C-alpha cells in the first residue's frame, strides 16, 4: 500500500489533485442504460430528472458489435445534456478487452469534465485499481480535467472478494463496491442461474416433530456474508457499498425484499435496470418514516448527545443517538428532494 | 507483530510479567453499572456476589457532566469492597477523549490490584492497543502493580472489525472482544435504531406461487457474519468472545433469544444493563441441561476420546468427544461457583 | 508465499513436477471407510464403483490400538484392487500424532502411485502444508512416483479459518477444503455435539406480535459464514470446497438439506459415512433437472454469451450466461459417468 | 500501517492538526546539554544563538539521583529563554523507564508551545511511536497545544534497524532518525567501546606479492545507507548522532563528513568544541556549490545533455546540483559568512 | 509467523518443551570433519577437547559414494564419544537431496540426546524451516529425545538473504546462521571462485592528482551486517562460515577479524591450523578487555557520565563494555592463559 504523502500526490503532472473526502449526495439509484439505444437516449434527460445518479453501460447486457455504438452514444447523450443534481457514471468494458482502452480514453477526451464516476468491473486485485488510477491521471492531465474521476469497482470475482481489503485502500479515487451477484456466482460456482434474491433451495430444516409432524424449512440469506464483508471493508476504508443488479425485474416484491435486505446491512443504494425498478430503489434506501420518527425522538431526547434514556422500555444512550442521527441525517437530505418525504418526515 | 520472545516481557521495569495464559473463571455475565449513581453505587457489593463480572462504565451513557464523578464513584465502591470470586472490570472512555488519561492513571493508583481487565471502546487497530498495553505497563510499575491488568477490545467500529486480527495478537494483555451492536451499526450505518437482536426488515422472500398470494417471509440474524469472524479471530488467538448489550430491557424473550445464538455461536457470556438480565445471561450461558446430559453419555461411550459410536442412531468419535468435553469441562467449572447448577449437572 | 518461479518446481530431486491444474473429474462424494475392518475392506471393490471418490480414514474414529491395523489395511485392499475411474485419498493422522510419519511414508511406498489425494486433519497454518509438501517430496524422490500426490486440508480449528487464505496458497499440491464441522465446533467452542445441519436455538425471534399472539422463531444456519468462506478462499486459489460429513446417519432428509445448502454455495461433494449417504451426496451435487433447463433456455437465448435477453420476466446478460455454463457443463460432465443423468438433463 | 485518510487526523479530540509536511530550517548542529548542570543552564540563551539545534539530555548520561532535576532544569530554561530561529528538542527517557510518563507529561504542561521534537531513544517498532504518538496527542489536546509535536526516533538496537520501515511509517508525527552508534553497537554486540569513527581491527587484507596492504574499511556503512532510504523514501530525515571521541576532531570531522555524503542532515554536538565541526560539515563545500552552479548554469531548464570537462549532465544531475544549490542557500540566509562564500 | 502461545509449543505430542533462551556457552570455533574418513575419526575425541563445537559434515566436500559412510561414521564415533563441554552440531544434506531424510531420521534415533544443533544448508524461506522443524518433531517424540535439537541456517542462497526475517522468526528451534560465501557467490552470481577474504578487482579509484592510489573494498560488508542485525534482533547468534583458503591464515584471520568486529559469535575451521585462528580472533582482545573494565569500574550501576584518556563514557559504552568483559568471562572460565592475560 502506497505511504499517506503519496497517496493523495497526483500520478500526473498537470492532473487534477486527489480528493480527501468523498462527494457527499443522494446515491440511493444507479439507473443503468444501454447509450446505443436511440429511443432510450432520446428519453435520457426525462430520466435523469427522477433518479440520484445515471450510469451508461458499455460492458454486459451491450452486445459485442454493438460497444463502439454505445461508447459513441454515451459521449452524444452527455455532451447534449445538462444532469443537474444527478451524478453521471459508466461502466467501462473489462480491463482485458479490446475496448477498454477506447473507452476510457474516448470518454475523459470528450466530457470528463461531466464524469463524476466510472465503474470498472471484473476487478480482481489492487494492481487493477493501479493501472486505471494511472490511467486516467494521463488522460485527466492530457485533457486538462478539472477534478479527479473516481473509482468504483464492481465486486463480483473471488479473488475481488478475498482481495476487498487490498482494493479498497489502493487509491484516493475510489468511491465504492457494487455486488455483482450474476458474475459472483458464476465465479464462485454457487449454484444458480438467479441475479439476487432467495432461493428455495438454501434453509435448514427443523429437527423431527413431536409426533411425525411435517419439519418446518426456513429459507436463509445467500448474501449474508457477501453483503456483511462488503460493508465492513468499503465504510473501514471511507468508501460506499451498493447493491448491484436485480435480474428478475418483474417480481417487485422480491426486488423490494432484496433492496431492503442490503440497505439495512448498510449499503447505500442499488441499480435500476428499467423505469420500474426506479421508484422501488428510491423508496427503499429512503429511510422508513417510523425509523425516522423514532430516531428523531431519540436525539429529542438527549440534546446533547450524551447520557442514557429509556423510550418504551428500550435504553437509549451516546451510541443509539449516533444510530439515529445516520438515519435522520440521510432523511434530512432526502427531504429535500421529495416534498412528500419531507411531509412524512417533518424534517 | 511483536517477535515471540518479547511479546511475553514487561513493557517497564517494575511491571508485572504478562501472562502465558488467560485465567480460568466463569464469565457468563458481564454485569454494567453507573458508578456515579448513589443509590445502585450502595447496592454493588449485594449485585457482585450474584454476578460472574461486574464492570464499572465511564464510557456511553455516562453523561458528559457526571464523567469525573463516574470514575470516581468507581474507586470508592472498589475501595470499600472484597469482589471474592467476582472478577472486576472497568469501561474507561474512548482513547481520543479528555477523561481516559486520568481515568486509567488514577484507577490503576487507587485500585490496581483489584482490577482483573480493562474495557477499552470504539478501538480501531493494533495502535489502540500499542498505546494501552504500554500505558498500563507504566502505571503498573509506578504503583507496583501484582499482576497484568489485562485489555478486552469493544468490537464497535468498522476499522475494529477488519482490523480485528492484528488487534487480537497486539498484546499478551488481550482477553477477549465485545460486540457492540449499537456503536457497530452507527459506524457501518446499519439503518437501525435497535441494539441488538432481529429487524422486521431484514428478511428473505419466498418464490411466488402462482395462484397463491402469501409469500413467506423468514427473518434473517443481522449478526451472523459479525459474531462469527469475532469469535474465529478470538479463539484463534486463544481469546474469549462476548455479545455486548441488549438494548430492550424490558423485551426479556429477545434478549434471552438473542443470548442463546452467541452462546450457540461460541460467545463466552453477555452483557447485563440491568438486574432482570442477570439470571436470563446466567442461565443461557450455562451449558443446558440435556446438551450436557448427551455429552456425558459421548464422554462414557468413548472413555479415552479415541474410536468410532453409535448413540441414536447418530455417529460418535474422536471429535464429538472433543465437542462432549468442551460441554462437559463448562459445566464443572460453573457448578463450582453455582450451587444450583452444582445439583443440576453433577458435581 | 514462495515466488511463482519457484512455486512450480520440485521441492526434492527426482519428484515429480508439481501440477499447474487440477485434475478435471467428478467428486460430488467423497465416501469414508475404516480400512481395518475387514468385513468392509471385502466389500471395498464394489463400493468403489459406485462412487466418484474413496477415502481411506486412519485418524478419528479409528481406535488407538487399531492404527497400525487401518493403515495396513489401506495399503492392502489399494494393492489388490483397480479403482478405475473413482479417485482415491486417504485422510492420515495428525501432524502432532505417532502414527503420521510412517502413514504418510508407508503408503507412498507402497501404493503412492495409485494415491491421488492425501487428507490432512486439524491443519493449523501454512507451516502444516509446507511440511507435507516436502515430506511428500522425498517420499515421492524415494520412490520414483509418477505424478504429485496432491493436498486436501480439513477445515476444522479456528487457526485454520483464520490462516485460510496462507494455507491455500502454501502449495501447487494444493487441492482443496473439506469442513470439518464437528472439530471445528469444538475449536470455536460452538455450544452443541451435532455433527452439522441446524440447531433450533439458532433462530431469529420475530417482533411482539400483537394481542400476544405467540412470536415466530427463524431458525438460522450455522454454517453460512464458515461455507462462504471457505469457498470464497477455495475458489480464488483455484481449490474446491467440500462439505464434510453429517453426522446424523439416519436422518436422511436433513442430511440432503445441508448438502443442498453447500452445493448452493458453491460446494463441489460432501463425504459419505455410510452407504445410505452416497446416493444423498450424489444426486445433491448434481444440478438439479430444472435449473439445468432454465440454464439451457438461457444459453439458447444468446450462444455467443454477449449481449441481453429477457426469459420469464428475468433479465439474461454476459454474466448469466457463465452462470448456466457453470451448471450446464458439470450437468454434461456428470452424465457421461451417471448414466440416470444423461437421458434426464 | 493506518490508512491515509486516518494517518493524517488528530489522536485526541482537542489535538492540533497533524502536520503533512516537515517544517523547513537548517538542522545541521544538533546540541545535546544536562540541563541539570547549573553552570550549564545559565549559559544556555548565549550557546542557543550559534546552532541549529538545541537538546535538552534526560537520558543516558544523567545520572540516576538527577533524573528529575534535568526533567526541572530543562523546563525551567525553556520557560525563561526565547530561542528564536533555534529548534528546540527534548530526549526523554526510555519508555520503559520510571521516569518517562512525567518527563512527557510535565514537559508538554509547562512548554509544550516551545517544543519543536521530542526524542525518543532505544525505539525497537511501530508500536513505541503507536504509544508516544497517541500519549502526546491527549496532551496536547489537554494543554491546548498548538502544534503538533514531532518524534525523532534513536536508531539504537538491532530490532530498530531490522523495524526501521515499519517505524518511519507510523506517524505523521516522524520527524526522522538520528543513529546512536554506541547502544547499537552493545545491541549488535559489535566488539568495539568506540563511540562512531574507524576501528583498526576492520580491513581488507590485500593479496600475497614483500608487505601486505590492509585496507581499513567503514564500520557504518550499511546502516546509515540503510537508514537514508528508509528516512527519506518516508519523507524523513537522517542524523549522525553521536561522536564519542570529543578530543579527536579530525576523526569527528571525517565520520561527520562521511555521513552528509550518504545524505544524513546534520550531526549531534555533545561540547561546543563539536558545534563549529558540525556547522562546518553540514553546510555544502564551497566547490562543491560551485560546479553545482555550473551545472545549473549549463541546463537553464533542467532538460537535455550537456558537457563539462569530459564530464556529462543532464536532467539527473541538474537535480542532485539543485539539492546542493538549495541547501547552500538556505544555510546562506541564516550564515551571512556562507552567502558570500557561496555567493548566494 | 506463528502466534506467540503456539510458538513455544512442541509440535509432537512427546516432543520436549522448546527452548525459551539459548544455551550459553563459547562457540568461537566451528570445526568441521567428515567423519567418512577413518584417521581422522580416530582422532575426533583428542580435537573435540580444543574446540568450543565440533560439526560433522555431510553435505558438500563429501562425494556421493560417501554420503552413507559419511552418516554411518558419525554416528559411530559420536556414540563412543563423550563431548564434555564441546557443542555437537551436524551439517545434513539439502532438503531436496535422496540423503536428507535418513540423515536426520537415523541420527535422532542413535545419538538424538547428544545432539545440540542441526545444520541445514541451502535454506531458501521459512518454509525449509517449518519442514525441519516438524520433522524433528516427530522424530524427538518417537525417540524420547530429552531437550530439543537447535536449527542452525547456512545463509548461501540469494533467495534466503532476501526471506531472512522470516527465516530467522519461524521457530523456537532456531540458534542462528552461518555465512556461506562460496556458494552464496555462486548463487548471486558474484564472478570470482574465492570462499570469503578481498578481491583485488573491487576497489574504489582515487581521483587523478601521479599514479592513482586504488583501495580494496570488503565485499561482504552488506551480508554481513544484515545478517547480525536480523540474527540479533530474533535473539540468534550470527558466524562466519568457511575460509577457503586453508594456507593463507594471514588472509584466515583478517577475515575472521572482520566478522567478530561486525557482531559475529564465532567461525568455521576447516583443518587443524585454523583452530586457534578461530579461538584466537573470536576472543576478546586483550587491550578491548582491561579498558571495558576501566568503564565498567568508572560507573559501577551503569548510570551517568565518565572521562577516561580523554574518551566520553556513559551508560551505552559500560553496556559495550559489559558485552565485551561478559565474553572474556566465559573463555577465561576454560583458558587460563587468557583469564591471566584478561587478568581474570
Ligand atoms: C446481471 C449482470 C449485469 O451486468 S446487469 C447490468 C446490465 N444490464 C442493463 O443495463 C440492462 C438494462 N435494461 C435494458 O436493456 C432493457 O431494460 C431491456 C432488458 C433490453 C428490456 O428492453 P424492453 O423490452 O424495451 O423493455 P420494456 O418493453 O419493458 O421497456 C419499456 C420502456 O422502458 C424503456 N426502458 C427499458 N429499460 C430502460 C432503461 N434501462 N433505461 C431507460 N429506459 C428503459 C424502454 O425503451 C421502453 O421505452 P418506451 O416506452 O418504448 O419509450
Ligand atoms: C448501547 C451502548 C452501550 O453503551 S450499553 C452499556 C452502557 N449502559 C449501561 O451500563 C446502562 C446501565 N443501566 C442503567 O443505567 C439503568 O438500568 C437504566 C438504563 C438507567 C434504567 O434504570 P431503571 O429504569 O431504574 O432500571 P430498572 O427500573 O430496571 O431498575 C431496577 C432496580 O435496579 C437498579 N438498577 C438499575 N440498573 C442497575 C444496574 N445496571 N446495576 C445495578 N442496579 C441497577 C435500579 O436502581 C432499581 O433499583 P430499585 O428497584 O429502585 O431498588
Ligand atoms: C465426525 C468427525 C469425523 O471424523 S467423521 C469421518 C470418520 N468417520 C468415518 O469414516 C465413519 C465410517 N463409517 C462407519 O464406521 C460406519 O458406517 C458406521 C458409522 C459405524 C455405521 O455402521 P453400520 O451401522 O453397520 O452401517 P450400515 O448399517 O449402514 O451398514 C450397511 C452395510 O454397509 C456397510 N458399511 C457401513 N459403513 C460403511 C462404509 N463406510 N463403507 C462401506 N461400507 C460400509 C456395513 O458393514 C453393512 O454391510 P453389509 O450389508 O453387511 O455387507
Ligand atoms: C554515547 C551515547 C550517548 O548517549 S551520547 C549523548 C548523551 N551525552 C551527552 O549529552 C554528553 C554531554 N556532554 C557533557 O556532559 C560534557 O561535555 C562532558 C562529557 C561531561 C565533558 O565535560 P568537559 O570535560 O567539562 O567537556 P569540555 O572540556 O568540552 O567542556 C568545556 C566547557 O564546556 C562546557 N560544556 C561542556 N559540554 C557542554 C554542553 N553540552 N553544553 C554546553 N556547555 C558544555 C563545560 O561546562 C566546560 O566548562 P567547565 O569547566 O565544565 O565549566
Ligand atoms: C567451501 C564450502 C564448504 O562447504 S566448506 C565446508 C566443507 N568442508 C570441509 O569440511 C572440509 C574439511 N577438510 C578436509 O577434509 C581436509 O582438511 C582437506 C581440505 C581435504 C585437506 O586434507 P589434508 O590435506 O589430508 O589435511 P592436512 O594434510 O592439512 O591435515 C593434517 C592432519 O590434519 C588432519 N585433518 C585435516 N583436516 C582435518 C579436519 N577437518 N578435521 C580433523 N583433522 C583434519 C589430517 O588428517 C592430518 O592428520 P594426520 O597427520 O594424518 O593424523
Ligand atoms: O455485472 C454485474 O453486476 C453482475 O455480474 O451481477
Ligand atoms: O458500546 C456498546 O456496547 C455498543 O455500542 O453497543
Ligand atoms: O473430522 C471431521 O470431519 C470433523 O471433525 O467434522
Ligand atoms: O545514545 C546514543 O546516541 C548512543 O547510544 O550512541
Ligand atoms: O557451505 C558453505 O559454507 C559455502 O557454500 O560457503
Ligand atoms: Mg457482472
Ligand atoms: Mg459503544
Ligand atoms: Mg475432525
Ligand atoms: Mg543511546
Ligand atoms: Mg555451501
Amino acid at each position: 500500500r502506497k505511504l499517506a504523502h503519496n497517496f493523495y500526490k497526483p500520478l500526473a503532472i498537470g492532473a487534477p489533485e486527489p480528493i480527501r473526502e468523498l462527494p457527499v449526495r443522494p446515491e440511493r439509484v444507479v439507473h443503468f442504460f444501454p447509450p446505443h439505444v436511440e429511443k432510450i437516449r432520446a428519453r435520457i434527460p426525462e430520466v435523469a430528472k427522477q433518479v440520484d445518479v445515471l450510469c451508461g453501460n458499455l460492458e454486459d447486457a451491450i452486445p459485442m458489435d454493438a460497444k463502439e455504438a454505445a461508447r459513441n452514444g454515451f459521449i452524444e447523450v452527455v455532451k447534449a445534456t445538462d444532469f443537474g443534481d444527478t451524478a453521471l457514471w459508466v461502466r467501462v468494458n473489462a480491463l482485458n478487452s479490446p475496448w477498454v482502452l477506447d473507452d476510457i480514453a474516448e470518454i475523459v477526451a470528450a466530457v470528463g469534465n461531466k464524469l463524476d464516476v466510472i465503474m470498472i468491473p471484473k476487478v480482481e486485485g489492487p494492481w487493477d485499481i493501479h493501472f486505471v488510477d494511472q490511467y486516467l491521471a494521463l488522460l485527466e492531465a492530457r485533457h486538462q480535467i478539472k477534478k479527479p474521476i473516481l473509482i468504483h469497482a464492481l465486486l463480483e470475482t473471488a479473488q475481488g472478494m478475498v482481495n476487498l481489503e487490498e482494493i479498497a485502500g489502493a487509491s484516493p479515487r475510489m468511491h465504492g463496491f457494487s455486488l455483482g451477484p450474476a458474475d459472483l456466482a458464476a465465479s464462485r460456482g454457487m449454484k444458480t442461474t438467479r441475479v439476487g434474491g432467495g432461493h428455495p433451495f438454501y434453509g435448514v430444516l427443523a429437527d423431527p416433530q413431536e409426533g411425525q409432524a411435517e419439519r418446518p424449512f426456513y429459507q436463509q440469506d445467500l448474501w449474508h456474508y457477501t453483503i456483511a464483508r462488503m460493508v465492513d471493508v468499503a465504510v473501514a476504508h471511507g468508501l460506499r457499498a451498493f447493491y448491484g443488479p436485480f435480474g428478475d425485474i418483474k417480481d417487485e416484491a422480491a426486488c423490494e425484499a432484496q433492496f431492503r435486505n442490503a440497505f439495512l446491512l448498510g449499503c447505500t443504494g442499488a441499480w435500476s435496470l428499467a423505469p420500474n425498478q426506479i421508484p422501488i430503489a428510491k423508496r427503499v434506501f429512503s429511510p422508513d418514516v417510523n425509523e425516522v420518527l423514532f430516531a428523531k425522538r431519540i436525539l429529542e431526547a438527549m440534546p446533547d448527545g450524551s447520557g442514557v434514556a429509556m423510550i418504551d422500555g428500550k435504553m437509549q444512550d451516546d451510541a443509539t443517538w449516533k444510530q439515529a442521527k445516520v438515519i435522520v441525517d440521510l432523511a434530512r437530505m432526502i427531504a429535500k428532494k421529495d416534498p412528500d418525504l419531507a411531509q412524512a418526515y417533518g424534517l
